Protein backbone atom coordinates (compact mmCIF):
# COMPACT_ATOMS: atom_id res chain seq x y z
CA UNK A 1 0.00 0.00 0.00
CA UNK A 2 1.13 3.60 -0.78
CA UNK A 3 2.29 5.70 2.18
CA UNK A 4 2.61 9.34 3.19
CA UNK A 5 5.88 10.62 4.64
CA UNK A 6 5.53 9.65 8.30
CA UNK A 7 2.90 6.97 7.73
CA UNK A 8 3.47 3.44 9.09
CA UNK A 9 1.79 0.09 8.31
CA UNK A 10 0.18 -1.57 11.31
CA UNK A 11 -1.31 -4.66 9.66
CA UNK A 12 -1.64 -6.34 6.28
CA UNK A 13 -4.25 -9.08 6.01
CA UNK A 14 -4.74 -10.96 2.73
CA UNK A 15 -7.96 -12.44 1.31
CA UNK A 16 -10.45 -10.13 3.03
CA UNK A 17 -13.91 -9.63 1.58
CA UNK A 18 -15.26 -6.12 1.06
CA UNK A 19 -19.02 -6.22 0.65
CA UNK A 20 -20.36 -3.77 -1.93
CA UNK A 21 -23.97 -2.88 -1.25
CA UNK A 22 -24.92 -3.98 -4.76
CA UNK A 23 -22.02 -5.50 -6.67
CA UNK A 24 -21.60 -8.47 -4.33
CA UNK A 25 -18.28 -8.97 -2.56
CA UNK A 26 -14.71 -8.42 -3.68
CA UNK A 27 -11.60 -10.21 -2.49
CA UNK A 28 -8.46 -8.28 -1.66
CA UNK A 29 -5.67 -7.41 0.72
CA UNK A 30 -6.42 -5.11 3.67
CA UNK A 31 -3.65 -2.83 4.92
CA UNK A 32 -4.15 -0.82 8.11
CA UNK A 33 -1.82 2.15 8.75
CA UNK A 34 -1.89 4.72 11.48
CA UNK A 35 -3.45 7.09 8.90
CA UNK A 36 -5.84 5.03 6.75
CA UNK A 37 -7.23 1.68 5.84
CA UNK A 38 -6.40 0.52 2.32
CA UNK A 39 -7.89 -2.30 0.28
CA UNK A 40 -6.64 -3.47 -3.10
CA UNK A 41 -7.67 -6.15 -5.60
CA UNK A 42 -5.51 -7.23 -8.53
CA UNK A 43 -8.04 -2.55 -10.39
CA UNK A 44 -10.21 -2.00 -7.31
CA UNK A 45 -9.09 0.59 -4.75
CA UNK A 46 -10.75 1.56 -1.48
CA UNK A 47 -8.83 4.30 0.40
CA UNK A 48 -10.37 5.40 3.70
CA UNK A 49 -8.79 7.67 6.32
CA UNK A 50 -9.31 6.26 9.82
CA UNK A 51 -10.42 9.77 10.84
CA UNK A 52 -13.77 9.35 9.05
CA UNK A 53 -14.49 6.22 11.08
CA UNK A 54 -17.17 6.74 13.75
CA UNK A 55 -17.55 3.27 15.19
CA UNK A 56 -16.51 -0.31 14.48
CA UNK A 57 -18.84 -3.16 15.33
CA UNK A 58 -18.84 -6.93 14.80
CA UNK A 59 -21.90 -8.28 12.98
CA UNK A 60 -18.37 -9.79 10.05
CA UNK A 61 -17.21 -6.21 10.67
CA UNK A 62 -19.26 -3.04 10.14
CA UNK A 63 -17.41 0.27 9.79
CA UNK A 64 -19.67 3.27 10.31
CA UNK A 65 -18.16 6.35 8.67
CA UNK A 66 -18.80 10.09 9.11
CA UNK A 67 -18.87 10.93 5.39
CA UNK A 68 -22.21 9.39 4.34
CA UNK A 69 -21.19 5.76 4.00
CA UNK A 70 -20.64 2.47 5.76
CA UNK A 71 -18.24 -0.36 5.01
CA UNK A 72 -18.75 -4.09 5.41
CA UNK A 73 -15.82 -6.46 5.84
CA UNK A 74 -15.73 -10.25 5.78
CA UNK A 75 -12.61 -11.72 7.38
CA UNK A 76 -4.75 -9.04 16.87
CA UNK A 77 -6.13 -8.56 14.26
CA UNK A 78 -8.66 -6.58 12.21
CA UNK A 79 -11.18 -5.45 14.82
CA UNK A 80 -8.63 -4.58 17.47
CA UNK A 81 -6.38 -2.78 14.97
CA UNK A 82 -9.08 -0.65 13.36
CA UNK A 83 -10.30 0.22 16.84
CA UNK A 84 -6.85 1.04 18.18
CA UNK A 85 -5.86 3.26 15.28
CA UNK A 86 -9.27 4.74 14.35
CA UNK A 87 -9.52 6.11 17.87
CA UNK A 88 -5.97 6.95 19.03
CA UNK A 89 -6.99 9.54 21.64
CA UNK A 90 -9.08 6.84 23.30
CA UNK A 91 -5.98 4.61 23.26
CA UNK A 92 -3.14 6.83 24.49
CA UNK A 93 -1.82 7.64 21.01
CA UNK A 94 -1.71 10.91 19.03
CA UNK A 95 -3.71 12.03 15.99
CA UNK A 96 -1.91 11.34 12.70
CA UNK A 97 -1.47 15.03 11.92
CA UNK A 98 1.40 15.01 14.42
CA UNK A 99 3.29 12.34 12.40
CA UNK A 100 2.69 13.80 8.93
CA UNK A 101 6.08 14.74 7.45
CA UNK A 102 5.28 16.07 4.00
CA UNK A 103 6.82 19.43 3.04
CA UNK A 104 4.95 21.80 0.75
CA UNK A 105 6.34 24.74 -1.23
CA UNK A 106 3.80 26.99 0.49
CA UNK A 107 3.23 27.23 4.25
CA UNK A 108 -0.50 27.42 4.98
CA UNK A 109 0.09 28.66 8.55
CA UNK A 110 0.95 32.10 7.06
CA UNK A 111 -2.33 32.50 5.15
CA UNK A 112 -4.14 34.11 8.08
CA UNK A 113 -2.47 36.85 10.04
CA UNK A 114 -4.89 38.67 12.37
CA UNK A 115 -3.12 42.04 12.28
CA UNK A 116 -2.90 41.90 8.46
CA UNK A 117 -6.56 40.99 8.14
CA UNK A 118 -7.65 43.80 10.43
CA UNK A 119 -5.38 46.11 8.44
CA UNK A 120 -6.94 44.90 5.19
CA UNK A 121 -10.25 46.18 6.69
CA UNK A 122 -8.89 49.62 7.64
CA UNK A 123 -8.09 48.82 11.29
CA UNK A 124 -7.16 50.12 13.75
CA UNK A 125 -8.69 53.53 13.15
CA UNK A 126 -9.99 56.33 15.35
CA UNK A 127 -12.82 54.24 16.82
CA UNK A 128 -11.48 50.68 16.89
CA UNK A 129 -8.20 49.50 18.38
CA UNK A 130 -6.29 46.21 18.44
CA UNK A 131 -6.49 44.94 22.02
CA UNK A 132 -3.87 42.68 23.62
CA UNK A 133 -5.96 42.16 26.74
CA UNK A 134 -6.25 38.43 25.82
CA UNK A 135 -2.66 37.85 24.73
CA UNK A 136 -2.42 35.12 27.36
CA UNK A 137 -6.00 33.89 27.06
CA UNK A 138 -6.69 35.05 30.63
CA UNK A 139 -9.47 37.44 29.60
CA UNK A 140 -11.48 34.91 27.54
CA UNK A 141 -9.83 31.57 27.14
CA UNK A 142 -11.88 30.47 24.10
CA UNK A 143 -11.15 33.73 22.20
CA UNK A 144 -8.15 34.34 19.99
CA UNK A 145 -5.08 36.13 21.52
CA UNK A 146 -5.91 39.34 19.62
CA UNK A 147 -9.27 41.16 19.58
CA UNK A 148 -10.59 44.41 18.17
CA UNK A 149 -12.67 46.63 20.42
CA UNK A 150 -13.77 50.29 20.61
CA UNK A 151 -10.90 52.67 21.38
CA UNK A 152 -12.74 54.17 24.36
CA UNK A 153 -13.26 51.08 26.51
CA UNK A 154 -11.02 50.67 29.54
CA UNK A 155 -9.61 47.22 30.26
CA UNK A 156 -11.29 47.19 33.69
CA UNK A 157 -14.67 47.84 32.06
CA UNK A 158 -14.11 45.09 29.46
CA UNK A 159 -13.51 42.65 32.31
CA UNK A 160 -16.90 43.54 33.81
CA UNK A 161 -18.52 43.00 30.41
CA UNK A 162 -16.81 39.58 30.26
CA UNK A 163 -18.35 38.65 33.63
CA UNK A 164 -21.76 39.51 32.09
CA UNK A 165 -21.33 37.32 28.98
CA UNK A 166 -21.31 33.51 28.90
CA UNK A 167 -17.74 32.17 28.85
CA UNK A 168 -16.52 35.75 28.86
CA UNK A 169 -17.14 36.04 25.10
CA UNK A 170 -17.67 39.80 24.91
CA UNK A 171 -18.72 41.62 21.74
CA UNK A 172 -15.68 41.90 19.45
CA UNK A 173 -15.37 43.20 15.88
CA UNK A 174 -15.74 40.65 13.06
CA UNK A 175 -16.09 43.01 10.08
CA UNK A 176 -16.31 46.73 9.35
CA UNK A 177 -17.76 48.43 6.29
CA UNK A 178 -15.06 50.48 4.52
CA UNK A 179 -17.49 53.34 3.76
CA UNK A 180 -20.23 53.54 6.40
CA UNK A 181 -18.20 52.12 9.29
CA UNK A 182 -21.15 49.86 10.09
CA UNK A 183 -19.79 46.78 11.87
CA UNK A 184 -20.53 43.17 12.66
CA UNK A 185 -19.47 42.43 16.19
CA UNK A 186 -20.07 38.95 17.70
CA UNK A 187 -20.55 37.57 21.23
CA UNK A 188 -22.34 35.05 23.45
CA UNK A 189 -25.62 35.59 25.33
CA UNK A 190 -25.86 38.13 28.20
CA UNK A 191 -26.26 36.70 31.72
CA UNK A 192 -29.59 38.31 32.54
CA UNK A 193 -31.37 35.42 34.17
CA UNK A 194 -34.97 35.17 35.46
CA UNK A 195 -34.56 38.30 37.64
CA UNK A 196 -33.39 40.56 34.82
CA UNK A 197 -29.92 41.42 36.08
CA UNK A 198 -28.29 44.46 34.47
CA UNK A 199 -24.67 45.36 33.84
CA UNK A 200 -24.05 49.06 33.35
CA UNK A 201 -20.72 48.31 31.65
CA UNK A 202 -22.35 45.90 29.14
CA UNK A 203 -25.05 48.45 28.31
CA UNK A 204 -22.45 51.19 28.06
CA UNK A 205 -20.19 48.98 25.95
CA UNK A 206 -22.91 48.21 23.41
CA UNK A 207 -23.54 51.94 23.28
CA UNK A 208 -19.90 52.71 22.42
CA UNK A 209 -20.07 50.14 19.62
CA UNK A 210 -23.01 52.11 18.24
CA UNK A 211 -21.24 55.49 18.67
CA UNK A 212 -18.31 54.17 16.64
CA UNK A 213 -20.76 54.31 13.69
CA UNK A 214 -21.29 58.06 14.12
CA UNK A 215 -24.08 58.53 11.53
CA UNK A 216 -26.23 55.74 13.01
CA UNK A 217 -28.86 56.31 15.67
CA UNK A 218 -29.54 52.69 16.56
CA UNK A 219 -27.90 49.27 17.00
CA UNK A 220 -29.36 45.96 15.84
CA UNK A 221 -28.89 42.68 17.72
CA UNK A 222 -29.54 39.50 15.84
CA UNK A 223 -30.05 36.68 18.28
CA UNK A 224 -29.56 33.50 16.28
CA UNK A 225 -31.94 31.49 18.41
CA UNK A 226 -35.63 30.88 18.46
CA UNK A 227 -37.49 33.18 20.86
CA UNK A 228 -38.57 30.18 22.95
CA UNK A 229 -35.06 28.81 23.27
CA UNK A 230 -33.72 32.20 24.32
CA UNK A 231 -36.42 32.25 27.01
CA UNK A 232 -35.39 28.86 28.33
CA UNK A 233 -31.81 30.05 28.38
CA UNK A 234 -33.03 33.08 30.36
CA UNK A 235 -34.53 30.86 33.08
CA UNK A 236 -31.16 29.13 33.26
CA UNK A 237 -29.32 32.40 33.88
CA UNK A 238 -28.71 33.37 30.27
CA UNK A 239 -31.03 35.34 28.03
CA UNK A 240 -30.92 38.37 25.77
CA UNK A 241 -30.81 42.14 25.66
CA UNK A 242 -34.02 43.89 26.77
CA UNK A 243 -35.73 46.94 25.38
CA UNK A 244 -35.45 48.74 28.70
CA UNK A 245 -31.80 47.91 29.54
CA UNK A 246 -30.52 48.59 26.03
CA UNK A 247 -32.44 51.72 24.96
CA UNK A 248 -30.73 52.51 21.64
CA UNK A 249 -30.66 48.85 20.54
CA UNK A 250 -33.29 46.65 18.89
CA UNK A 251 -33.22 42.83 19.04
CA UNK A 252 -34.54 40.29 16.55
CA UNK A 253 -34.58 36.46 16.61
CA UNK A 254 -33.39 34.38 13.64
CA UNK A 255 -35.07 31.16 14.88
CA UNK A 256 -32.19 28.81 14.10
CA UNK A 257 -32.60 25.47 15.90
CA UNK A 258 -30.08 23.88 18.27
CA UNK A 259 -27.08 21.65 17.41
CA UNK A 260 -29.01 18.44 18.21
CA UNK A 261 -31.66 18.86 15.52
CA UNK A 262 -28.88 19.34 12.93
CA UNK A 263 -27.21 16.07 14.00
CA UNK A 264 -30.56 14.28 13.82
CA UNK A 265 -31.27 15.83 10.41
CA UNK A 266 -28.02 14.58 8.87
CA UNK A 267 -28.59 11.18 10.44
CA UNK A 268 -31.96 10.81 8.71
CA UNK A 269 -30.39 11.99 5.47
CA UNK A 270 -27.67 9.30 5.64
CA UNK A 271 -30.34 6.61 6.07
CA UNK A 272 -31.93 7.47 2.73
CA UNK A 273 -28.82 8.13 0.61
CA UNK A 274 -26.83 5.05 1.58
CA UNK A 275 -26.49 2.32 0.41
CA UNK A 276 -29.06 3.42 -2.14
CA UNK A 277 -31.82 5.87 -2.86
CA UNK A 278 -35.37 4.53 -3.01
CA UNK A 279 -36.37 6.92 -5.79
CA UNK A 280 -40.05 5.97 -5.49
CA UNK A 281 -40.16 7.77 -2.16
CA UNK A 282 -37.25 10.19 -2.54
CA UNK A 283 -39.38 13.35 -2.52
CA UNK A 284 -40.93 12.80 0.92
CA UNK A 285 -37.90 11.17 2.60
CA UNK A 286 -35.59 14.12 1.89
CA UNK A 287 -38.37 16.50 2.90
CA UNK A 288 -38.76 14.46 6.05
CA UNK A 289 -35.16 15.19 7.06
CA UNK A 290 -35.75 18.95 6.87
CA UNK A 291 -32.10 19.27 5.85
CA UNK A 292 -32.74 21.96 3.21
CA UNK A 293 -35.10 23.97 5.42
CA UNK A 294 -32.35 24.35 8.01
CA UNK A 295 -29.99 25.46 5.18
CA UNK A 296 -32.61 28.03 4.09
CA UNK A 297 -33.09 29.38 7.63
CA UNK A 298 -29.32 30.05 7.88
CA UNK A 299 -29.02 31.72 4.46
CA UNK A 300 -32.13 33.84 5.26
CA UNK A 301 -30.54 34.75 8.58
CA UNK A 302 -27.26 35.78 6.97
CA UNK A 303 -28.99 37.86 4.27
CA UNK A 304 -30.78 39.81 7.01
CA UNK A 305 -27.50 40.56 8.67
CA UNK A 306 -25.90 41.45 5.29
CA UNK A 307 -28.83 43.66 4.24
CA UNK A 308 -28.77 45.56 7.53
CA UNK A 309 -25.08 46.35 7.17
CA UNK A 310 -25.08 47.17 3.48
CA UNK A 311 -28.50 48.79 2.91
CA UNK A 312 -29.37 49.81 6.46
CA UNK A 313 -25.84 51.12 7.14
CA UNK A 314 -26.36 49.94 10.71
CA UNK A 315 -23.91 48.19 13.04
CA UNK A 316 -25.13 44.81 14.25
CA UNK A 317 -24.28 42.37 17.05
CA UNK A 318 -24.67 38.62 16.44
CA UNK A 319 -25.00 36.25 19.33
CA UNK A 320 -26.36 32.81 20.10
CA UNK A 321 -25.95 31.01 23.49
CA UNK A 322 -22.22 30.38 23.74
CA UNK A 323 -21.65 32.37 20.52
CA UNK A 324 -19.57 29.77 18.67
CA UNK A 325 -21.89 27.44 16.59
CA UNK A 326 -24.70 29.51 15.06
CA UNK A 327 -22.90 32.79 15.62
CA UNK A 328 -19.94 31.61 13.52
CA UNK A 329 -22.24 30.32 10.75
CA UNK A 330 -24.05 33.64 10.55
CA UNK A 331 -21.18 36.17 10.74
CA UNK A 332 -19.11 34.29 8.21
CA UNK A 333 -22.01 33.74 5.76
CA UNK A 334 -22.85 37.48 6.01
CA UNK A 335 -19.16 38.50 5.66
CA UNK A 336 -18.95 36.28 2.59
CA UNK A 337 -21.94 38.11 1.15
CA UNK A 338 -20.51 41.49 2.02
CA UNK A 339 -16.78 41.26 1.25
CA UNK A 340 -15.55 39.77 -2.04
CA UNK A 341 -12.08 39.20 -0.60
CA UNK A 342 -13.57 36.19 1.22
CA UNK A 343 -14.85 34.68 -2.05
CA UNK A 344 -11.27 34.20 -3.24
CA UNK A 345 -9.42 31.05 -2.15
CA UNK A 346 -6.98 32.76 0.23
CA UNK A 347 -9.79 34.96 1.49
CA UNK A 348 -12.08 32.03 2.21
CA UNK A 349 -9.17 30.43 4.01
CA UNK A 350 -8.74 33.46 6.22
CA UNK A 351 -12.50 33.49 6.78
CA UNK A 352 -12.46 29.88 8.07
CA UNK A 353 -9.21 30.49 10.09
CA UNK A 354 -10.60 33.62 11.69
CA UNK A 355 -14.36 33.38 12.26
CA UNK A 356 -14.36 29.58 12.80
CA UNK A 357 -10.99 28.36 14.03
CA UNK A 358 -9.55 31.45 15.79
CA UNK A 359 -12.85 32.15 17.56
CA UNK A 360 -13.49 28.70 19.01
CA UNK A 361 -15.94 26.50 17.14
CA UNK A 362 -15.33 23.34 19.12
CA UNK A 363 -14.06 21.26 16.19
CA UNK A 364 -12.48 18.45 18.24
CA UNK A 365 -15.65 18.08 20.30
CA UNK A 366 -18.14 18.67 17.44
CA UNK A 367 -16.41 16.22 15.09
CA UNK A 368 -14.92 13.80 17.62
CA UNK A 369 -11.28 13.63 16.43
CA UNK A 370 -9.68 10.32 17.35
CA UNK A 371 -12.23 9.68 20.08
CA UNK A 372 -14.43 6.53 20.17
CA UNK A 373 -17.51 7.99 21.87
CA UNK A 374 -19.76 7.77 18.80
CA UNK A 375 -23.02 8.53 20.62
CA UNK A 376 -21.70 11.76 22.11
CA UNK A 377 -24.43 14.43 21.99
CA UNK A 378 -21.88 17.22 21.54
CA UNK A 379 -21.16 16.11 17.98
CA UNK A 380 -23.00 18.07 15.29
CA UNK A 381 -22.28 18.89 11.61
CA UNK A 382 -22.43 22.65 12.24
CA UNK A 383 -19.36 23.30 10.09
CA UNK A 384 -20.53 20.87 7.43
CA UNK A 385 -23.92 22.60 7.30
CA UNK A 386 -22.07 25.86 6.89
CA UNK A 387 -20.01 24.53 3.96
CA UNK A 388 -23.24 23.31 2.36
CA UNK A 389 -24.60 26.89 2.57
CA UNK A 390 -21.40 28.17 0.94
CA UNK A 391 -21.86 25.61 -1.83
CA UNK A 392 -25.39 26.99 -2.27
CA UNK A 393 -23.90 30.41 -2.96
CA UNK A 394 -21.38 29.05 -5.51
CA UNK A 395 -24.33 27.49 -7.30
CA UNK A 396 -26.57 30.58 -7.38
CA UNK A 397 -23.45 32.55 -8.25
CA UNK A 398 -21.37 30.17 -10.48
CA UNK A 399 -18.81 32.83 -11.39
CA UNK A 400 -18.59 34.59 -8.03
CA UNK A 401 -16.18 32.28 -6.18
CA UNK A 402 -12.54 31.61 -7.04
CA UNK A 403 -12.60 28.24 -5.41
CA UNK A 404 -14.54 25.38 -6.88
CA UNK A 405 -16.66 22.54 -5.52
CA UNK A 406 -13.72 20.17 -5.10
CA UNK A 407 -12.19 22.84 -2.78
CA UNK A 408 -15.23 22.60 -0.45
CA UNK A 409 -15.46 18.81 -0.51
CA UNK A 410 -11.68 18.56 0.08
CA UNK A 411 -12.11 20.74 3.16
CA UNK A 412 -14.90 18.45 4.41
CA UNK A 413 -12.74 15.36 3.83
CA UNK A 414 -9.91 16.72 5.85
CA UNK A 415 -12.30 17.89 8.52
CA UNK A 416 -12.51 14.23 9.46
CA UNK A 417 -9.11 12.87 8.36
CA UNK A 418 -6.83 14.76 10.80
CA UNK A 419 -4.06 14.74 8.24
CA UNK A 420 -3.57 18.43 9.00
CA UNK A 421 -3.36 20.68 12.05
CA UNK A 422 -5.99 23.07 10.74
CA UNK A 423 -9.20 21.79 12.35
CA UNK A 424 -7.57 20.38 15.48
CA UNK A 425 -8.73 21.07 19.04
CA UNK A 426 -11.53 23.20 20.44
CA UNK A 427 -9.93 26.64 20.79
CA UNK A 428 -6.84 28.65 20.03
CA UNK A 429 -5.34 28.24 23.46
CA UNK A 430 -5.54 24.47 23.25
CA UNK A 431 -3.71 24.66 19.91
CA UNK A 432 -0.68 26.49 21.34
CA UNK A 433 -0.56 24.09 24.31
CA UNK A 434 -0.65 20.99 22.10
CA UNK A 435 2.07 22.32 19.79
CA UNK A 436 -0.20 22.27 16.74
CA UNK A 437 1.59 25.14 15.01
CA UNK A 438 4.98 23.37 15.21
CA UNK A 439 4.19 19.64 14.99
CA UNK A 440 1.48 19.64 12.28
CA UNK A 441 0.86 20.77 8.71
CA UNK A 442 -1.77 23.25 7.46
CA UNK A 443 -4.50 22.12 5.04
CA UNK A 444 -3.85 25.27 3.03
CA UNK A 445 -0.22 24.23 2.39
CA UNK A 446 -1.58 21.35 0.36
CA UNK A 447 -4.47 23.20 -1.30
CA UNK A 448 -2.41 26.27 -2.20
CA UNK A 449 0.49 24.20 -3.56
CA UNK A 450 -1.96 22.86 -6.12
CA UNK A 451 -4.24 25.83 -6.84
CA UNK A 452 -5.37 24.83 -10.36
CA UNK A 453 -7.05 21.72 -8.99
CA UNK A 454 -9.21 23.90 -6.73
CA UNK A 455 -10.00 26.91 -8.90
CA UNK A 456 -13.28 27.94 -10.50
CA UNK A 457 -12.46 28.45 -14.22
CA UNK A 458 -15.55 30.67 -14.48
CA UNK A 459 -14.39 32.94 -11.67
CA UNK A 460 -14.67 36.64 -12.38
CA UNK A 461 -12.92 38.86 -9.84
CA UNK A 462 -14.94 42.01 -10.51
CA UNK A 463 -18.12 40.21 -9.33
CA UNK A 464 -17.27 42.07 -6.15
CA UNK A 465 -20.62 43.59 -5.10
CA UNK A 466 -22.74 42.35 -2.20
CA UNK A 467 -24.32 39.01 -3.03
CA UNK A 468 -27.76 38.29 -1.68
CA UNK A 469 -28.53 34.63 -2.31
CA UNK A 470 -32.16 33.58 -2.51
CA UNK A 471 -33.26 31.73 0.60
CA UNK A 472 -36.13 29.69 -0.79
CA UNK A 473 -36.39 25.90 -1.23
CA UNK A 474 -37.10 26.57 -4.91
CA UNK A 475 -33.62 28.11 -5.20
CA UNK A 476 -31.74 25.50 -3.17
CA UNK A 477 -30.63 21.98 -4.00
CA UNK A 478 -29.44 18.86 -2.25
CA UNK A 479 -25.63 18.77 -2.49
CA UNK A 480 -25.66 15.35 -4.16
CA UNK A 481 -21.98 15.46 -5.11
CA UNK A 482 -21.19 15.39 -1.41
CA UNK A 483 -24.15 13.60 0.22
CA UNK A 484 -24.60 10.92 -2.46
CA UNK A 485 -20.94 10.77 -3.43
CA UNK A 486 -20.43 7.10 -2.62
CA UNK A 487 -22.98 5.61 -5.05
Amino acid sequence: APLFPGESIKAIVKDVMYICPFMGAVSGTLTVTDFKLYFKNVHFILDVPLGVISRVEKIGIEIVCKDMRNLRLAYLGIFENLNKHAFPLSNGQALFAFSYKEKFPINGWKVYDPVSEYKRQGLPNESWKISKINSNYEFCDTYPAIIVVPTSVKDDDLSKVAAFRAKGRVPVLSWIHPESQATITRCSQPLVGPNDKRCKEDEKYLQTIMDANAQSHKLIIFDARQNSVADTNKTKGGGYESESAYPNAELVFLEIHNIHVMRESLRKLKEIVYPSIDEARWLSNVDGTHWLEYIRMLLAGAVRIADKIESGKTSVVVHSSDGWDRTAQLTSLAMLMLDSYYRTIKGFETLVEKEWISFGHRFALRVGHGNDNHADADRSPIFLQFVDCVWQMTRQFPSAFEFNELFLITILDHLYSCLFGTFLCNCEQQRFKEDVYTKTISLWSYINSQLDEFSNPFFVNYENHVLYPVASLSHLELWVNYYVRWN
